[PDB]
């Protein structure tokens, strides 16, 4: 059994969710799967494996920063898993994007010192999966969910960057930061494995409209790994 | 007018294909355009425009190396140019790739150094405009040409990399390595620009020559092909 | 209300031991602390606060790696944490080091982004407050329990350190690896605050699994006592 | 036959002349050669060879940057190319120099990625052969034309460079801005050859027509004293 | 022989104390020693050897900087030096300081290209041995001399830095800046000796104020270097 | 007056040459020099100042390593020296340089941390004064002493190289490895005075000793000659 993520191959399905709150990955289990089992709560790395339209699905909780994310990732994929989709929120690098808004993400900027230590300091484009990213685009279309595409960036320090600094980074086609995408990208290229990256604008660095995003987000997601 | 591609605006057209070699530009030009007409040729940088199914589109040659080819995409967006579609020949990291085979290229490990002076050395991911990626990769698909989606590197020394270190980076995603996708698809946000690439497999890294003329040149036909439906859809 | 330390100022005390685990941050409350009550679980950040030999002591779970500890830091100083131990777990980097020992950790070679980020890629030299760490190893010694005082390494990718690369900065005084410190020591200085850190070696880098649970849960109790102690020593 | 610089060794003469521009390659041949041709157009790099009195002088293009100039060194180098000396134009850093003047560069700033990739990240310091350097500026100064001795910078993003950053650059010696002589300098080095390089002011980031005359006679008659 | 300190082995004892300037050394020995002896000059990195409280202890230049450092702390463990204090001056970077104050470095901020090198540009926490920085503190203490416990900078541009500049890394607990901390803390580690280090702040980023910092500095170094 | 160098503007000449080695820079005032008095002791930075040919002439001891000899030049330049010539030994990094060679600096690979700190980490090329470079070269020519003209490379870890680090650096121009060129260099362009250095190859990386004190101290004395001439030059 792995060291974090202490479950069996058996436990994990192919198809993976990754939320960064458990409390989150809780309510994905309980409003969009049938007979969600939590296979793990270990470390409060709460994990689900359920089924979604007869296909079986996981939801597994990565905890926030690459660091966190990256050692879900390596123990899923040793646990089977094929498809993993990152599902969270970000805060707007610009005043344009409201909250509650949906961002496919095309690439991830590596602020991260996780990608970096896996490639040694070299210069790196995290993109995921190529069908995985088409597919979460066309469901979101396909549902009439208003959302962007593009870069995203991955930072380490949430308490060290500004809104300056993040304004300037979107003249550059950043359009929202977040802790996790850049190595689970970097990873799905290394292990071999399908990912991709949704997310809802949670504030630009409101209950219901937040809420309501996170479910049309998690909503694609879940439509989008059964296209894969 | 701009300082090496020097053409006034109204020469340019908002769709525009990047091939490296001005030999090449002419080529696409008077194989696929109608009433080619060349509005510079300063530098030997030659740029072309002339009608693909009654769309405006220009041929505008990079030359070598994300320096010029940043320098060709700077000056053709001062004139004007909205879409632009890098198409040109790769060299291939894994075995997996045959010559000949089509790279739509999703992303491009910046290991140049035109992307570091913009970015005064910080990470970055480039990728291309998404729609224009996505166009390039559906044209690919409805045509029924032989085609790889993923990440290329954009190096800088043609002759530095050697063929254990392109078999590192593939293990990293990277399918081939060529020299300006990179630069393309910063200055593509940047400026506000629509961009993307598709690139011909033309050898593998180590290889003295490139694969046979024949097998490249269809390649690098379907390749302008898709590019071209491409560019008439954004 | 902090982000994702949602307590109130009143909740949290000056004193605060900092478990990776939020498992082990419940341990420790209810084995060590007189009415103990948990004043936040968002995000499975379990925090809580209780007496311990008449004096406030909070227990808050910091998740695993220096972008989730800064987190935690950050906010539990706004909170009004004054005196912060971390104690958590370590892979030996040594041959010398045995699962079940003790590290007071003198300082922390900063191999993680976030102090990275902060420090906007300065060197830096990441140390505990000297009191604490002075407070620490005074308790070590006191108790008797087996311990080593020296570096750690706080790193990113947990997964990425070979045992090769481990016993390379062994030889740079290296004594084991985990996710931290550093950046818990940097935000000590910058917030001016009192840090500190202790931890029990679970394993040598390298190994497929953990020592047994027997051993690893005798260490992390003899750990907590030790910083327990020491925090009221300040 | 080189995959950019489709030519023969028997092309190629042991002296070459580095202009960027092929329209100034052009030039160069037909103006200062005797019996100048061309041995090689293939993507647009045209290179040329005839004689400099009574010396087969060639003169190829490099193109724009240390990436598509470092294509051509290399090919040049494994065509016999022993001697190579860069002209072309550059953009003053400091307000001391004026258009058309000449630079006989010192040494070059690695501001490229180029040099960056070849050297792993390494730090270094490019340049010219000593006795090519000599020669340059042993010319300059016989032909009695106003010139400058000293460091220029090789650059990657023409575009990115400002006024501030280009005064700033100045108070550490950098006389103006290019986008070659790095490279050749680290190859010269790396494969055994004799390079340098001679520039025009062109402008600040007739008159530069004269410089570039003036920039070319140095260059050949330099070449033939190595 | 050693290329630099060309001395021979039992000219150095096992206990040495690393003043920066030849002067000092030389004050140092007379003041503190009992027979003093000069086995080597050369170079002028003076360094003497003598008697302190019937304990062998060596006094040996290094010079200004970690490249000068280096060179001698190599050399010195090769003759046999094993425990090594550094004692010197240093600009202080916070207003709290005050000339001829002392300061137990806890550890030192390396912006130097020796220790870089050594490293090969990979990051570290330059500190000195547990033992040795715990016996300075506890001298300190005992002998009722003011002092402070914290983080210095070892730099190489003497005069790069600017009060700014000094003032910023004050923020991030750098109490002073000096040339020489980092190189010998990470050769103490490399080389396997035990090393510490002991200022008295000489300015801010009067004669007899800063003297008596330096005789209590050395006292202090003299009387930790016999505990450990 | 300045910190190190406890001298004032008149005890220092226009001209001056700076060894490494105070027990140099008293051999050379005391064999070279005429009248020399020694302004400054501070520090064992011994400074002389003499006529040599009737010109006044001061010999000023850097110290080992770019920090020192930066400190002694940033002070000497504060106190009127306009030309200052580096006179010292090197490790050679080829094969082929024999102990007493001679070396006329045309430029200094930068892999010091002083030049790095000036310079922010920026990519620099550090050269001397040209006409210094020129003088010292055609005073070798003249003299007839064998020598040879090029790069050198500044070091921080004398005991870090390796021989097959060094053997790899001459492959790319580097002749032989020192401690001071390259700050010597970065300032007198920043502070706008002319600088040069000459070396004698003292000995071939890897070596537990130097070359015998008769080759070397010949070698020593050329070297010497030769920048005594050179400075009056200009």
């Amino acid at each position: 059994s792995p060291i974090h993520v202490r479950a069996h191959p058996g436990d994990v399905a192919e198809r993976v969710l990754l939320p960064g709150d458990p409390g989150r990955a809780e309510w994905i289990a309980k409003t969009f799967l049938q007979n969600p089992r939590r296979y793990n709560d270990h470390r409060g790395l709460w994990g689900y494996t359920g089924l979604y339209k007869g296909v079986p699905v996981s939801v597994q909780t990565t905890g926030m920063g690459t660091p966190s994310a990256a050692i879900v990732v390596e123990e899923l994929v040793r646990l089977g898993a094929r498809v993993l989709v990152r599902v969270g929120t970000a805060g707007a690098a610009s005043s344009d994007l409201a909250p509650g808004e949906l961002i496919v993400a095309q690439g991830a900027v590596p602020l991260d010192g996780t990608t970096r230590q896996y490639l040694e300091g070299r210069p790196y484009a995290p993109v995921p999966d190529p069908e995985v990213f088409r597919a979460l685009w066309r469901r979101a279309e396909a549902l009439g969910y208003p959302h962007r595409v593009g870069l995203v960036a991955s930072e380490d320090a949430f308490y060290a960057t500004t809104p300056e600094e993040a304004r300037a980074w979107a003249r550059y086609g950043v359009l929202a930061f977040e802790m996790e995408a850049s190595a689970l990208f970097l990873l799905g290229r290394m292990r071999g494995v399908r990912t991709g990256a949704i997310l809802a604008v949670s504030n630009r660095i409101p209950p219901e409209v937040l809420q309501e995003g996170v479910r049309r987000m998690v909503e694609v997601a879940l439509e989008a790994v059964l296209e894969v």
